[PDB]
């Protein structure tokens, strides 16, 4: 439980955005990606992995997990595979965005108002899960 | 001191590494990024921001510093801006160099090395962040 994450794609302004969630504590990091591909996807997993300690991702299994690379990827960081956070994070980039030039700067700040906004935030509830795990 | 991280600059390639630590774990975070500018400096510091506790960063007080960019990014966030690692972590990329294509993956490869590896027992900085965070937090 504490080790499960979630991945999914969304789609905004002609890029992507991949959207991890912890699934126990709600915690979310996202990125904008230059495309949807194996390489950028096996990137996207290799950086959370090494930020949290992520034992199994669920994802839609579609077309960028299927190449070496990603799969390459899980293995080396030891990862196995295996909408009610989406619309209110896009809700946020909504009402972030005319602060910000770049959709990835938008992304960023609602990925800090989801994971601060509080009886627990998202990251307190993620830190508190783990350490009870350890 | 739990909210506390120390950021740095590393060059390698041509290219530039942010690195920050959490000051009382070792965990670190670190991207390569296009240019030392304040632009992608700002950008760094709300990622940062937005995945972890930051009250204060200790910085190099540097040009990249100094501009409206990151002061509005800083405010914004909350934050206060008031080698030893930086070798080992250089050492760990040289290590993973060859496996990985671009430089950028060999820093995401060094950054899990570690946070992950358990110098003994016998906590990693992984293991010693969410400690230390979750200890404040009660
Ligand atoms: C509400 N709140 N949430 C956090 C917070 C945000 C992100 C995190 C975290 C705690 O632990 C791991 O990642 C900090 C605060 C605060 O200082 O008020
Ligand atoms: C050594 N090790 N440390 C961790 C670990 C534990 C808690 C963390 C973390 C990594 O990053 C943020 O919080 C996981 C493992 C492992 O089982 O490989
Ligand atoms: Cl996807
Ligand atoms: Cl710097």
């Amino acid at each position: 439980s504490p080790g499960i994450w979630q991945l999914d794609c969304t789609h905004l302004e002609g890029k992507v955005i991949l959207v991890a969630v912890h699934v126990a504590s709600g915690y979310i990091e996202a990125e904008v990606i230059p495309a949807e591909t194996g390489q950028e996807t096996a990137y996207f997993l290799l950086k959370l992995a090494g930020r949290w300690p992520v034992k199994t991702v669920h994802t839609d299994n579609g077309s960028n997990f299927t190449g070496a690379t990603v799969r390459a990827a899980c293995d080396w960081a030891g990862i196995k595979q295996e909408e009610s956070m989406n619309k209110e994070l896009k809700k946020i980039i909504g009402q972030v965005r005319d602060q910000a030039e770049h959709l990835k700067t938008a992304v960023q700040m609602a990925v800090f108002i989801h994971n601060h906004k509080r009886g627990y935030s998202a990251g307190e509830r993620i830190v508190d899960i783990i350490a009870t795990d350890i």
